[PDB]
């Protein structure tokens, strides 16, 4: 999952999570 908005970890492209920004460290 993303920590700073709660997606889905399968929503992260590019070395972002789509929905929200955050850098893909933030996926935990």
């Amino acid at each position: 999952y993303c920590s700073d908005c709660g997606a889905d970890a399968s929503q992260v492209r590019g070395g972002y999570c789509t929905n929200c920004g955050a850098s893909a460290d933030r996926i935990r």
